[PDB]
């Protein structure tokens, strides 16, 4: 898939990395291995950059939604998918961006809330590897570790590739109409209907 020439392996040694605002690079024990060439979170950023890069040409976008920049500008959590089992050893197959964002979303009654959900804002498997089942073990892992259920999330204008995805996976169908371009399912609301 995505490909660099600094050590991808030494820099992410698990299979999914979760980086937010302060880039910071996976543990490791000192003497584990030898100081980069490259700085450990110039690799970060270089990684960030280049895959937003990618999420944007493959969505037809005159600019990156995602970026080293505007992630430590910003409160977004990234997960990057890497295989360590690659061949031949070098790469990076994806990412899933989120974020609490504070909207204004309509009810099914056209009523007007004040809401703060978990946003899924970009999201990028390499062409290469597409509809192999990555994004859903991405998107899997970003579930439990932020704790909530597809049906809560709001999605910042879902593709028609994610519309699909969602719908098979999670049975996210019917929409609730909204004028901010992001997409909720029915369910958005039960927390609210349950607990006030
Ligand atoms: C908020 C946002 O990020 S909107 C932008 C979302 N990103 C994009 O559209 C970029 C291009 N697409 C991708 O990067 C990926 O296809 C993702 C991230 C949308 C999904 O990841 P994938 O690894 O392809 O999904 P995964 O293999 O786990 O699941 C497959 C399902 O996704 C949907 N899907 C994936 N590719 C396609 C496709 N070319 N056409 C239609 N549906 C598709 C389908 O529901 C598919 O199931 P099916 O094969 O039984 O029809
Ligand atoms: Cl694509
Ligand atoms: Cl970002
Ligand atoms: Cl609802």
């Amino acid at each position: 898939s995505m490909e660099f020439p600094f050590d991808v392996d030494a820099l992410f040694p698990e299979r999914i990395t979760v980086l937010d605002q302060h880039l910071r690079p996976p543990a490791r024990r000192p003497g584990t291995t030898t100081p980069a060439r490259v700085d450990l979170q110039q690799q970060i950023m270089t990684i960030i950059d280049e895959l937003g890069k990618a999420s944007a040409k493959a969505q037809n976008l005159s600019a990156p939604i995602t970026s080293a920049s505007r992630m430590q500008s910003n409160r977004h959590v990234v997960y990057i998918l890497k295989d360590s089992s690659a061949r031949p050893a070098g790469a990076i197959i994806g990412f899933i961006k989120v974020g609490y964002k504070k909207l204004f979303v309509l009810d099914d009654r056209e009523a007007h809330n004040e809401v703060e959900p978990l946003c899924i804002l970009d999201f990028y498997i390499h062409e290469s590897v597409q509809r192999h089942g990555h994004g859903r073990e991405l998107f899997q892992y970003m579930l439990q570790k932020e704790r909530v259920e597809p049906h809560q999330l709001a999605i910042d204008r879902p593709s028609q590739k994610l519309l699909k995805f969602l719908n098979k996976h999670y049975n996210l169908e019917t929409t609730v109409p909204q004028v901010n371009n992001f997409v909720i399912f029915e369910g958005f609301f039960a927390h609210q209907h349950e607990f006030g």
